[PDB]
């Protein structure tokens, strides 16, 4: 038998997945007609992968923590909650992934996260974005279109300005596999590719999660 | 990775493990003071956690937290207290103890998995012998070891946006225990009487940790002579 000892663990995984769902924002939420939109894979139970956006008065990221299950799932926490606190306590995110760095770098649980910072001024329409990992750069732009450029040196452990076009369609992936052959691949099938262009993309062990805004 | 169970086991232990390295070691000791505790996890990973850390060696900081239910949504809300408290001693430039649980309140008030957290919070000054401690729970009171005798401290979470927090300020003679809503560990069946017990078994008890050693359940036991 010895499924007990299994079904309560299972059991207990399911409330660490249900705890992490009310924690990401919804979909697909749109405002001046952007539709900020994501899709979150866990490894069955627990994802390392976290993807939040808030109107400021707007801010997202895409973030990818080191390995998976709940190791993994403690920092994201951390992060849904030091933004949240800067929310309450402009800028450019360049200087929040330093405010993130500096959460993981007492190293608590000693973990680096790999994210995608980004801010979008509704006014003049440009969109100021930090990288600061390894991970597939993002996307736009869809069929009429390509890989945004950016040093993601930074990492957890331890900024660019863009005009927005009215239709444009950005994406920010997961290290998701679906090197340089495989690196040059997904930006083409983003193009033959939204959510439901980054669905069939997608139709494995570690967590898969893909914010898409458009 | 194997047996499907064995997986979720293995993974429950990268949990564990990292909580291990969260928590102080015991016992540690300062000016005469021995800060120790004893965490039972009840499915590796635990809603309960304690942490103390010195402050300049003017004054020292401790607390012992429980959380609602068990399991990984509960361990989630620990790992945030450890970040909060953390976050203050670099940020703070330095008034009550009480206050912390405001700032921790903060935290878990703005959409934090509406889990609420049942505390234990306490800060002694080296110098001038006095514990000023404030209580917002209705676990176990903390019971004091002096002169094989015991008794539980007068004092009066989060969820709710009003603080209500109160803080009781005693001096201290020349050995606090806190404790976990976990009971009946090592009677039964009474709520009051229960209550009652412990005081009496903690004072019956080895009054030190090392006796200690011999829903989740935890306890932190401080000691000076």
């Amino acid at each position: 038998e010895l499924q007990a000892s299994l079904n309560l663990l299972q059991e207990d995984q399911n409330a660490g997945r249900q705890v992490q769902m009310n924690m990401l924002p919804v979909t697909p939420w749109s405002i001046e007609g952007l539709e900020f939109s994501h899709r979150i894979i866990p490894s069955l139970y627990l994802s390392g992968d976290f993807v939040d956006y808030f109107r400021v008065d707007v801010a997202f990221y895409l973030a990818d923590v080191s390995g998976h299950g709940a190791s993994s799932a403690f920092v994201t926490v951390l992060l849904k909650f030091m933004t949240t606190r800067l929310l309450y306590e402009e800028f450019k995110p360049s200087e929040v992934l330093a405010h993130i760095n500096r959460g993981l770098i007492n190293t608590k649980l000693g973990k680096h996260v790999t994210m995608l910072g980004g801010v979008i001024d509704l006014e003049k329409n440009s969109l100021t974005y930090s990288i600061g990992g390894h991970l597939p750069l993002p996307v736009l732009f869809v069929e009429g279109q390509g890989y945004l450029e950016g040093r993601g040196l930074p990492v957890g452990l331890f900024d660019r300005v863009m005009e927005l076009p009215p239709s444009f369609s950005l994406s920010l992936f997961s290290d998701g596999i679906l090197k340089e052959k495989e690196a040059s691949l997904p930006e083409q099938v983003a193009a033959a590719g939204l959510d439901g262009l980054r669905q069939v993309f997608g139709l494995m062990p570690d967590d898969i999660a893909l914010l898409v805004l458009s």
